[PDB]
């Protein structure tokens, strides 16, 4: 039992160039295992970061600004992490990585496809690499977005070993928003953790209670960390001057999803999603936030000096949560003297409405959410019930803006990312699981929803309810090639719950 808020939040530091020009900015990261203590009464923990850094370095950039990152593997030729053999069949490396700028607007061969992985030093590459140093124009608005590893078949052991970090686009024309900045705009990277005594990572090498079929190591279809994270630490503690903060808030996540609030009843201001800044900002008293979803909050100290307030939440992994453990995420404590005046706002009036878009419907793709079981029993996540491998089915037509219906009869919410875009929701409906499952028909039992208005701006990973179709639209662009969309929740994703996603160009 580790005790609460003994250790100071980690604030990564700002990645440096390697070099810097008008024209162009290029950086080198290079994943290693390191050691790093997670909490004050642990033993240092052996980890995978990019830099030897658990997050990895924040990295930021402006909007437009040219940028190369090479990102290099220097990892060990084994894993320490428990590999499963059996869900991915010239033999290759089992280690490979491959790094996904999540929700950057990325030509697809700096993407981080999963089969474009390599091993250290290059030494080995999948089929699908064409790059050592990935591209990111940067030609989207502003937003936080996260890097992590997207291994095919790896992913979810990769991420877990600790390889994510903070990417943060700053469009100059928000400057005159004078939302918090500098030190008072801070990402916060959620990750749950279990942690043996001798301060080793645990990831399960097997369901509870295996049937003796099962492979060993067998992959599991869900993992609940007993402990939570923030930037690299068990239950920090952040001191705070009284005024208003940014939080750029990240699920980084395996499988949890996390129902944030702030236990003195107090408010967040939301005024970002996934893809940049809402139309106008929200106040909200909780918000739900599954794996890869970001929230982009203002938190007001100002009338708090002196207390200590726990962002606490209420959401359950595999069970109720418990008070004394993961119904804690961090704790602030208002009593970092003010360094100046609070010149930051929190408007009212942040961008234009995606509704502003009056593009034509190119084509409604109905999909979903399934699975079979395999040969030793085990649940087989997939999307349209098609293997990774099956030739490529959505394919939407570059420039073109499509609505996708995503069918979820299963019992839990899946979080669904698509790379490339962001989209916006249109709505949620709920229907008869048990018609669809035997009659393969879709019937409605209650009207559409539309999305809270944390949901009215832009998105690129969404929750997906169990007993509802979601509805999104997005417009395929500016480029065209071959991408993915896939389930976050990672142990879904390895096996199997990504798909392609190839946007042509005539
Ligand atoms: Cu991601
Ligand atoms: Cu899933
Ligand atoms: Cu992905």
């Amino acid at each position: 039992t580790l005790e609460k808020f003994v250790d100071a939040l980690p604030i990564p530091d700002t990645l440096k160039p390697v070099q810097q020009s008008k024209e162009k900015t290029y950086y080198e990261v290079t994943m290693e295992e390191c050691t790093h203590q997670l909490h004050r009464d642990l033993p240092p923990t052996r980890l995978w970061g990019y830099n030897g850094l658990f997050p990895g370095p924040t990295i930021e950039v402006k909007r437009n600004e040219n940028v190369y990152v090479k990102w290099m593997n220097n990892l060990p030729s084994t894993h320490f992490l428990p590999i499963d053999h059996t869900i991915h069949h010239h033999e290759e490396p089992e280690v490979k990585t491959v790094v996904h700028l999540h929700g950057g607007v990325t030509p697809d061969d700096s993407d981080g496809y999963p089969e474009a992985w390599f091993s250290k030093d290059f030494e080995q590459t999948g089929p699908y690499f064409k790059r050592e140093v990935y591209h990111y124009p940067n030609q989207q608005r502003g937003a936080i977005l996260w890097y992590h590893d997207h291994a095919m078949a790896l992913t979810r052991l990769n991420v877990y070993a600790g390889l994510v970090g903070a990417y943060i686009i700053h469009d100059p024309k928000e400057k005159r928003l004078k939302l918090p900045s500098d030190e008072y705009d801070v990402p916060l990277l959620i990750t749950d953790r279990t942690i043996n005594e001798d301060g080793s990572l645990f990831y399960p090498s097997a369901p509870e209670n295996p049937s003796p079929s099962l492979p060993n190591p067998s992959i599991v279809p869900a993992f609940c960390g007993e402990t939570i994270l923030v930037n690299g630490k068990v239950w920090p503690y952040l001191e705070v001057e009284p005024r208003k903060y940014r939080f750029r808030v990240i699920n980084a996540s395996n499988t949890r999803t996390y129902n944030l609030s702030l236990d003195n009843g107090g408010d967040f201001i939301q005024i970002g999603s996934d893809g940049g800044l809402l139309p106008r900002s929200v106040k909200l008293n909780s918000f739900s936030l599954a794996p890869a979803e970001r929230y982009d909050i203002i938190i007001d100290f100002t009338a708090y000096e002196g207390e200590s307030i726990i962002l606490a939440n209420s959401a359950g992994c595999g069970g109720d949560v418990n008070p004394e453990t993961d119904a804690n995420i961090m704790q602030f404590r208002v009593t970092k003297p003010l360094a100046q005046k609070d010149e930051s706002r929190k408007p009212k009036y942040l961008a234009s409405y995606p509704s502003v878009q009056h593009e034509r419907i190119q084509n409604i793709r109905t999909l979903k959410l399934a699975g079979t079981q395999d040969e030793y029993g085990r649940p087989v996540l997939l999307l349209n019930n098609k293997r990774w491998h099956d030739p490529v089915t959505e394919t939407p037509k570059v420039g073109t803006t499509e609505i996708w219906s995503i069918i979820n009869p299963t019992r839990g919410t899946h979080p669904i990312h698509l790379h490339l875009v962001s989209f916006r929701v249109l709505d949620r409906r709920p229907f008869d699981i048990a018609r669809y499952q035997e009659s393969g028909e879709l019937s409605y039992t209650g009207p559409a929803v539309p999305p809270p208005p944390s949901e009215k701006g832009w998105k690129d990973t969404i929750q997906a309810h169990a007993g509802e179709v979601l509805r999104i639209a997005a417009t395929f662009g500016p480029y065209s090639g071959r991408y993915v969309w896939h389930c976050h929740i990672l142990e879904h994703e390895d096996y199997d719950m990504m798909r392609p996603m190839d946007i042509t160009d005539p």
